Formats: structure tokens, sequence, C-alpha cells
């Protein structure tokens, strides 16, 4: 793993990464910018995808196919489900697409034919992240992260996702990014810090907490790069 | 490179079976957990695949066709639910696409809007005009209009009504807008063709089961007529 992608969805999710690097090259490609740097020995490729499943799919694919990365670390913010609250940070054990619905043909919610409802992340990277978290005296939650192309802000939708998928966080890119990595046989790590709890207060809470959460994730991802 | 390279993309095996049947002979390339079929046809190198259903798989497959296989243009062939005046058996090429299931309205954005992008993404005007000319030459009825995409198989009047009211879409499906957006981002001419298998209401599952292969065959036949006249 000499080339690693660091991916967020929004500019606020990668600004702290670039700030830490200080100097980097900028490559224009696929109607986006990709930032390249030699960071204490590994080549980092950094970008924000733009929001949602399609843009994050594109950007992850380009990082792997065009830039040739060996692994991909996703860093960003999410809504908390169940016991996940503002102040917490979670790495996915697996991802699901909560908005996939082909139940008309007798598939479960979340299931695309020829694929699976849950797609695992890298066990090896996840276990390293857990070791590092304990070293740093920080609590790293782990669990299923759910993804859809909606910003979720209702108890009704939250309860559906929890009941159907047993998810611990909700966001708009993790499952798409993780599935691209799965299909291309690239180790993935999906890290989210909690900005809101995906209920009726979520938009205001996001406005209050998203930058804090973005910085929390970016800080940990760079600690992981320092040791990976 | 001497030959244009064109991608022919469907979502399901049935959507590309008729394409492969017309080639008879092709190379099979395993990549990105899928199969890509490569053949020369009418002096053009065709790269043919089915993506698997939905926005993520179709985004991956289109990106791989462009980035890995180097295609110059992408023609999507498949089936869809008809909205408004569209009926089972009709064919429709998209003028533009929308993602009907995108919802960031919590922050004041319109339905379908991703920040930094646009609600409606155009397809290639040049390819669409060529298709309309060919349909006229062949005395075929080809509709055009906005096609809406989401990661749900739609089978309710309530959802149809929302999509029509919000987006003025004429068809609904699970890959067109994702494929078209990838093409837009990579500056690749796109053509999105759908034939109608159902009308996206409570009868849609049964109608799809009866008519999906018929519709797939119409779209594949027309896409190859288009390729014949490049
Ligand atoms: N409630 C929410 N829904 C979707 N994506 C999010 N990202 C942060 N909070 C979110
Ligand atoms: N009703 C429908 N919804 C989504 N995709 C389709 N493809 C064919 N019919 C469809
Ligand atoms: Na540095
Ligand atoms: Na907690």
């Amino acid at each position: 793993m000499k080339k690693i992608a660091i991916l967020g969805a929004m500019e606020i999710e990668i600004q702290p990464i670039l700030q830490k690097l200080e100097k980097y090259e900028t490559v224009e490609y696929a109607n986006n910018k990709y930032y390249v740097a030699n960071y204490n020995g590994i080549e980092l490729v950094v970008a924000y995808s733009k929001i949602g499943k399609v843009f994050s799919s594109l950007t992850a694919t380009i990082m792997i196919e065009h830039f040739g990365v060996d692994a991909l670390l996703f860093t960003g913010v999410a809504g908390g489900l169940q016991d996940l609250q503002v102040g917490d940070m979670i790495a996915a054990t697996a991802t699901v697409q909560h908005d996939v619905d082909i139940t008309a043909f007798g598939y479960p919610y979340g299931k695309i034919p020829i694929s699976e409802v849950e797609i695992a992340t890298s066990a090896r990277i996840l276990e390293q992240a857990k070791v590092i978290a304990k070293e740093l005296n920080l609590n790293l939650h782990t669990g299923v992260i759910a993804t859809g192309d909606q910003f979720v802000h209702s108890a009704e939708r939250k309860d559906f996702v929890v009941k159907e998928f047993d998810a611990k966080a909700i966001e708009m890119e993790g499952a798409s990014v993780n599935l691209i990595c799965n299909e291309m046989n690239i180790p993935s790590f999906i890290l989210r810090s909690i900005s809101d709890t995906a209920d009726g207060d979520a938009p205001d809470n996001f406005d209050e907490f998203a930058k804090m959460a973005a910085n929390r994730s970016a800080d940990f991802v760079m600690k992981l790069v320092d040791r990976i």
C-alpha cells in the first residue's frame, strides 16, 4: 500500500486533510480536482466527490482506475442511529443502501440482484483502526452504515433504517464508495463522525456540528495513515 | 486510433443478449467484477456489458467503459416504466435525465438537486438528432423526453404522480441518469434509449414480467440500427 486515496464528499471533509499536508499538487480530472502529495512516504490522492451515490461512485472509481490507489479511506460526517450521538465516531463493518427497493419482485430492501444487502469493509484496516483508537484513548464505534441519496431528518425514516438494517449511522456516500472498492478488490475504510441524529432537528444540528465532525474524522484518518 | 470505440450498455442480461446475438463473435474481458464483450462491428469497436441494476453499478460500469476501455461514446439500451402518454411497447430516447430519488430539500434544494450539479443533465444533442432522423427514415415512432431515474422499482400511482409533477418525466427507470451523469462528467457523448415494459403503477410488476424481454429487444434493435448508420 504505497498509494492511498483519502476521499470525502464535501469540501469541509477534506479541507483539514489538505491543511495538514500544506503543499500538494492539483490534478483536474473527471470534472473534479484531485490533490496529490508524498506524505512521509506514501502517495496520497485526496478529493471530495460531491454529494451522493453517483458522484462518490465516480470519484472512487477514478481514484482506483486512473490514479491506481492501493486502498481507499473515506472520511466524513453522518447522522447517528441507535446509540450514536454527536461527539461519536464510527467505522463501518459493512455498508448497505437503505434506499434500494426492488421489493416488487420479492427482493429484500437494500438488495440488488447479483449482489448482497451488506457489503463488508476491510477487516484488516478496521482492526488496525481499532488498535490505534485504543492507543489514542478514543472511542471508535463500529457497525453497519447505511447510505441513501436523501438527507434524513425524520423519526419515521430513521426507524425504518434501524429496524430493517440494524444500522448505526446514515449518510449519502459510504455504501457506494465501499461497493466500488469491493467490485475492484481494493481494501476500504469508511469513517464517519456524527453531526446530528437524523431526526427533525438534523438540519440545524448538521449546521452546528458538521465542521467539528469533519475535523474529527480527518484527524483520525491521518493518524491511521501515519501508522498504516 | 482508426476505429471509433462505442460502449453499448444495459443494466440486465436480457437487455444486452440481443446485442451479443447480432455479433455472434466477440472477446470476453473479465474486469471490475463483470464481463465486457468486445467486437468489431460496421468498422467500429463495440464494448458491450450489462452493469447490474441501479445507480451505483451503472455508474461503475459506465466509468470503466470510459476510463479503462477508452470509449468515445456510450449508447444505453434498456427497459423502463412509461409515464404520462407513454405506453407499453413505445420507445423513448432521453433529452435529459433526472435523479427522482435525490432529496436534500432539508437545506432548501429542489428535489433532484445535488449541490454543484444541475437537476436535469442533457444527453448528446447530436446523437439524439441522428436517432430521430433514423427513426423517421425507418418509419418508426420514437418518443423523446426527460427520463427519471432512482434506485426503486416504481409500482404506485402516488410515486408516479410525484415524479410527473416534479420533473415532467416521460419514463422512469434505475440507471439512465447515473449513466448520463458519468458521461457528462467525463465529456463523453451519451444516448439513453428505453422501451416501455409497464406504466409504473400497481400492475407494473406483472406487466414487466410479460413485456420486459419485448421491450429489451426493441431497444437493442434500434441501438444497432443507430450503430449501422454511424
Ligand atoms: N441525517 C443525515 N442524512 C444523510 N446524510 C447525512 N450526513 C450527516 N447527517 C446526515
Ligand atoms: N416501473 C419501473 N420502475 C423502475 N425501473 C423500471 N424498469 C422498467 N419498469 C420500471
Ligand atoms: Na506533508
Ligand atoms: Na454514543
